[PDB]
């Protein structure tokens, strides 16, 4: 049956994603972008890809 599978790395770089439960979200911290999660779904497209604040890059680092 057709089912929705999707590897979790980052659209551009291809890197591992960080989850982020408080905003979830899943960070790609080479590229420091935010990608979100919608209904459960984690949306791998780099048009959903947010910006992160510097605010932001301070707790991955
Ligand atoms: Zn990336």
């Amino acid at each position: 049956d057709a089912k929705f599978l999707e590897i979790l790395v980052c659209p551009l770089c291809k890197g591992p994603l960080v989850f982020d439960k408080s905003k979830d979200e899943l960070i790609c911290k080479g590229d420091r972008l935010a990608f979100p999660i919608k209904d459960g779904i984690p949306m791998m497209l780099e048009s959903e890809a947010r910006e992160l604040a510097p605010e932001e890059e301070v707790k991955l680092e």
